[PDB]
């Protein structure tokens, strides 16, 4: 039996096709059976603990406590065949109806910063849609993304499903993207990374997904709830040790509350920096000459940073907290360490406004904590981001705390929003004329 | 006040970039008068008139009063800001609610088969989300193109509109196409047009929705009702001379009614070709020497065609019919001319596996003409297309003659289906923590 | 041809169940032809002036400028065929469908505060849905409403429609009422009107919709916008002289806010009485000696009532307002007259309290002016009325001025809220196993 | 024209008003509860049907006690009930953003809900009832049938005390110790209820009906199988008889009476008997079976009601094995197994010219409950024809009846059809008041 894992990937895709092709044969039942085998795989406790170390250990990025949180999610929230609803109109001319249905072989690029979430997330919706998935894992995270990819076989294989519905190659490498990207079996792309990797599958000839990248501002006025704004924020910010794409990246307090606001900070774990000789050492730790995020610290904890510049606390520090100006280059890039700036502004307009200019135009993710319904109206309506959160921590707008379904590829430069199934499905318009109109 | 019309198509996208962030700033009821807007300007007698008569006589192709009526779909049945629903979802979290927003600018590229209707379409849907639009009409069809922008934009005007929310360029070309794929403003690409004019969209970092190619095969069983299925057939595969993406390319007739249906075939308007010199001369008339269609004669009528190789017929005759084997270059070929070929075989099952074989994995429109559940059933679903059409002529698929909504820009490789207003829409989603739950 | 009105009530329902015999031949198109012949009846201008005009001068409730908003709301926002959607569900076991349905012959009562906007809004929705109507109006309102019915009889049988779907008798009475209420023809009752004639459509052995009373408080706390408060309060208040269900009929105001809503209110055109035996005078005038309305007072403008008193006021006074304890008769009765007792609390909890306590278990309309998400979230969740309205006139929960679509019979006991064509329609399951399961 | 077609509180009260009270109080402390506790005692509920043990008790003890219905088929019914009533997420939001703001429409409680529940289906429909109702937010009080007593109140002793464990308020599933129609009187006379459901007769759905109360009523049905020429006659036969014969033809949606194309209905007879369908042809052995299943008045005989083929037929002297699971009989469209809902597995046919001719004459036979009819037929065309016409709040096609239930067809199940009061099958929604949420100028955020 296959361990879906071949030595090639033109083998990985020609083997995923005649998968799919295999699996348009198999009912809904039998997805509905697959996707719930891989949550199984996910949900069981030891592999969970496995994935959640495993990924901690290769990639050196994030923190097993909240990976578990982070799988679980993706197993248990992740949209199965429910989502693949159908749309009816009955009348004089008969009856429509408008169906999801498989593209065929899906090409899935995933990220070292969240590799088990997005491979669940991506394989439950791409095989519940009908598909069957290649995935190109970053080579930073290739043993569990691998060990994960077999699980799923393992799983699959005890429950009938045709051999390798979700495949990988033994070697992930760029070189093994650039084939399955440019394979003329591969229906469509989706990308889980950086913007270049997402450049690149929308350069492809081919439907491409890509989930890009954010710098998600959280703005505190005078109206919101500031003893839990602050915990919402210190958990959101070093939840995996700030890898989400969602996750706080820079505070834009009102000026009347800011004080208050970093009190409670430091109450929830901040750790708070006033000492511009020890913040330039943070950021000589952190930034790279071109001034980018260091690899070498991204998803690193605040405990683990603070004692490379020579500080030494406890667990309870959970961010690096300090107030600059809007220009510092903790506020205008994308960290993704547990690195807080925090910029003062007169009014909560005014935190409006920085907060548009400093998400880049991403449209990804931003946040919001204010108890004033025509502010955060306004806001959410200005910043016009893929997800918005008001008076919680970022990843309830993954669905942890928040309404919704869960997903690990956020989709703003296409549109996708959320991806669940229903993004890796065709939409097939079925059309009885003058027939089976029974109102 | 500007007409729309620009020297270069990097003015008419900065155009187009202002003008549609200042169309942020305008209320729902805004764009539900400036959709009203473009409806009013096709639906206007005159106008409906000239644009049907002046894209005939510029392209060469399609029929004035077939046209009439795909203008005047195009303006009745395309979807408005109604499109735009809300996703809502509360519980113990709160509140979450999903939105279809504004891309910003999309870059158009419309087709000379359909050069007003899809600019209709297109800037309907485009604007009800909140967009601005740039087109590249095809150089075949520049000038109704161009006035068509500019009585729309001569509308808007009127109704108060940001100036240039729809554009184009004085000198359409494939080097204004390429520049507008390029410019960094446009952040989505639409295409309806040829394969190759798509695989370049999907080739340019960007979001693109691309139409798809097609050979609708329209299959007949013995439980069909022949009569009328003639009837749909010559109706559907002789609408504008064959040019839209869904009208019937070639027939699959089950043994036991092809006479039959042959029969009422002629009886509806076609004219039978059984002489095989006539059909060489028909052949050697219609294809290039590479084997597919002759630009000289797509969309021209079945009177025209038979005129070319001397055969004189009166304007009863809409479609030119022949029997002949699964391979010949009629069956084969996507002609977007009135040939019909017709295939006999012996079962309505061989039918299904033919209809399959000769679509070419276009996945893009098939039609059936069977009251059996089963078999219609076991064909649309075998077949997978985008659109399926039981029991009508190929157009109900499109909204004439079928329930649902009108396009012309039907989705190929990148899955969309009849794309509306939603297609052109980011989605958003807003997650108000712990309130606005008042269940 | 028949212009609906029938000598007996035995005649009218027999007539109409005919109609809608005949009228189940009718196509979707044909139902929505109708439709917009009701629409287009009442939309009329000319129409419309007159109908508001006779209803105030035969019914002496009411006021004609609103009754021209009414009249208008309810012929634009009343759902047509669009409300009868299809839910769809496919799968292993084929297609299930799910549809709205005729009735048959609906048996309607209709008020004397909106005679004409229960007549247009049921005849729409009950004809939306396949259905006929026989009104029993108001005697109070008898000619208006009789009128109203001839003019819809013959806009439909000029557009083709079955003579009687919608038909009345000559003469309303109870006696008439009570035998529509008794026909074995009439498959479903609606009573728009008082909670007696609501218990008593409710007592027939018959499915029934009954509409309620209600007491609506509007609770304004201290993070209002006091000044858009006392104007929406005053509209809505005062909106049609106090008659609809869902106005506003006690404030509940914050004392931190409670002077400056009062000043506000003043602004606004509230006349402020402070002397207890003018109030005293007040209470004589629209109180019966059982403490209940006076009928002679429902729905007469501010402007008659003070001059009952002895007071003249010019028409800018459009409330008579009052700060009194929660006990007074005009906070706990349904006055239906431009009278609007203030309740002075301490915190918006209490006001929240307060509001459920004087809304009286009738769940029916309840307004709040509040920035606060979460007191919003609050007084909304735990009031549980059909109609909850925040920041905005009561009659934005009727389409004017809120999203949504209007009724003018918001069900009470039977829990359908704001009725439309879908509540007078039968839900059907079609179930075609292991069939037209397409995806 | 193909002769062969085309192959602690236990919720049990000493008086009504005393179970009301209980509800009533027991409601307002839900109100209390989030909609993760609303879920798990939804799934409560369905764990206790579902547990082996008392899936097997339940389904024989209703046997048992009532004498109507067999056990596997009540295993396989109460599993439907467990498994397939919609929770919480039935309770959907529907919202409208746009200049004026949001509008929210969500469905909320109506508080205690009075359910009368009958003796043919007495577990399932307390199952389904309590999980939708409660799943809606509200309490519910049962009036079970006399005829089920002990069994009704068992299933609410052990829903009351898995819900205790599961820490609800107590209470939100009551009933009393004597169940009479009596007390059913009373439940839909008493001030605290705020809305009845009744699946029971015509007699009862009309009560409640007048009570001045909102109320759902799931009423007869007389369901009619069409099969015309065009249909997979070896299939239609096979689930005819397993639609007809299912718990002894005591579902509301059960076949009651075939309507057969001519053409094709001796080639059904004889496919219905492969399937095992006894055939009378002796009239004298028809007139010994009408006088056993039917009273003086000419309804069904209460004795004979829910019995199976095996036991109707023993009672007449003919002897047969268990393969036989339907009594079969062509007989005129008058005979009173046609014209009466016998809920009995017999089965009368009648033969008709055309497949119009057999659609004219099922909705003549269904009497206009607009309840349940089934059609086999693979014209799209007099599929369609048929269900537009009849009307009915279930039609299956090319099936079993009892895949208008979620068994063998698409959807949720419920056993409580709401043909009169037009809510169809009833779930959670149907429990629930729908309340509509007005942000004026705010929460537009597209
Ligand atoms: C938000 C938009 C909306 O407001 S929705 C529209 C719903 N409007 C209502 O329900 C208004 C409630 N009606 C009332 O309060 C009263 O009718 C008011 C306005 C005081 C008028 O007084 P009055 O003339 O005495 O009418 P009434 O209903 O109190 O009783 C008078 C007798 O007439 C009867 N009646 C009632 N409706 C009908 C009818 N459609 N046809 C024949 N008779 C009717 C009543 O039963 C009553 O007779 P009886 O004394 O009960 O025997
Ligand atoms: C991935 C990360 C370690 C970047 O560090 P890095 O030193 O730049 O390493 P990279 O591998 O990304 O860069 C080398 C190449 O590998 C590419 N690459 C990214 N994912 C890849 C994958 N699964 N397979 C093959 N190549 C991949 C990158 O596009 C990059 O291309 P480039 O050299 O042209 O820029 C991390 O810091 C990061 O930036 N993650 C962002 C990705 C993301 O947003 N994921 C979303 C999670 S929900
Ligand atoms: C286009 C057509 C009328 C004539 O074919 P033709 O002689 O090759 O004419 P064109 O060369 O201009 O056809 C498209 C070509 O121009 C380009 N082109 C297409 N649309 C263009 C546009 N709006 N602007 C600029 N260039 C365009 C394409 O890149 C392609 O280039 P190519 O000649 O190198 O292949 C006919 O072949 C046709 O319409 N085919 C199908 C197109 C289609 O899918 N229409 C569906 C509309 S709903
Ligand atoms: C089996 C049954 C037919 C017994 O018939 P019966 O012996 O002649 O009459 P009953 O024993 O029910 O007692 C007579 C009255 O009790 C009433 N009744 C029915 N269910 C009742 C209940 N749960 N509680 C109190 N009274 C009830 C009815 O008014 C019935 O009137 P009816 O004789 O006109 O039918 C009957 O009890 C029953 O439940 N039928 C099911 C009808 C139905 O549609 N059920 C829906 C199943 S999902």
């Amino acid at each position: 039996v296959s361990d879906g894992v071949f030595e090639t990937m033109d083998a990985a895709v020609e083997a995923a096709a005649l998968a799919q092709q295999q699996y348009l044969l198999c009912s809904m039942s039998d997805r509905a059976r697959f996707v719930q085998g891989i949550r199984d795989v996910i949900l069981n406790q030891d592999t969970l603990e496995k994935m959640s170390r495993m990924a901690v250990e290769e990639t050196g990025m994030g923190n097993y406590e909240h990976k578990l949180i982070k799988n679980r999610l993706a197993g248990e929230k992740t949209p199965g065949i429910e989502d693949l609803t159908t749309d009816a109109f009955s009348g004089d001319n008969g009856l429509t109806l408008v169906e999801y249905s498989p593209f065929g072989v899906i090409g899935a690029i995933t990220p070292t910063t969240n590799p088990t979430e997005t491979i669940v997330c991506n394989s439950i919706g791409m095989l519940a849609a009908g598909n069957s998935v290649v995935f190109s894992p970053h080579p930073r995270a290739r043993q569990v993304s691998l060990l994960l990819v077999r699980l799923i076989n393992q799983k699959l294989a005890a429950l009938g499903a045709p051999e390798n519905l979700v495949v990988t190659v033994e070697k992930p490498s760029i070189e093994n993207t650039n084939a399955m990207m440019a394979h003329p079996k591969v229906r469509m792309l989706v990308a889980t990374g950086g913007p270049a990797i997402v450049k690149a599958v929308l350069s492809t000839g081919k439907k491409a997904i890509g989930a890009g990248a954010g710098n998600p501002p959280v703005v505190v006025d005078e109206t919101a709830n500031i003893e839990k704004a602050a915990c919402d924020i210190v958990n959101g910010c070093s939840f995996d040790n700030n890898l989400p794409x969602v996750a706080e990246k820079e505070i834009i307090a009102v000026a009347q509350i800011a004080d208050y606001l970093i009190f409670n900070l430091k109450k929830n774990g901040a750790y708070e920096i006033k000492d511009p000789a020890v913040l330039q050492q943070l950021q000589d730790l952190v930034l790279t000459a071109k001034g980018g995020p260091q690899t070498k610290c991204v998803g690193k904890s605040a405990v683990w940073l603070l004692s490379q510049i020579g500080i030494s606390v406890d667990a309870s520090i959970k961010i690096i907290l300090m107030e600059v100006p809007r220009e510092h280059p903790f506020v205008q890039e994308e960290l993704m360490m547990p690195i807080l700036p925090l910029v003062r502004v007169e009014t909560v307009d005014d935190a409006i406004d920085l907060a548009i200019e400093v998400e880049h135009d991403n449209r990804h993710t931003a946040i919001m904590h204010s108890t004033d319904v025509r502010k955060l109206t306004k806001m959410a309506k200005l910043i016009q981001t893929t997800i918005f959160v008001k008076n919680g921590p970022s990843y309830a707008g993954l669905g942890a705390g928040g309404e919704g379904y869960s997903t690990f590829t956020i989709a703003g430069p296409t549109g996708e929003g959320l991806t669940s199934a229903k993004s890796f499905a065709r939409r097939r318009k079925c059309v009885m004329v003058e027939a089976l109109n029974i109102r």
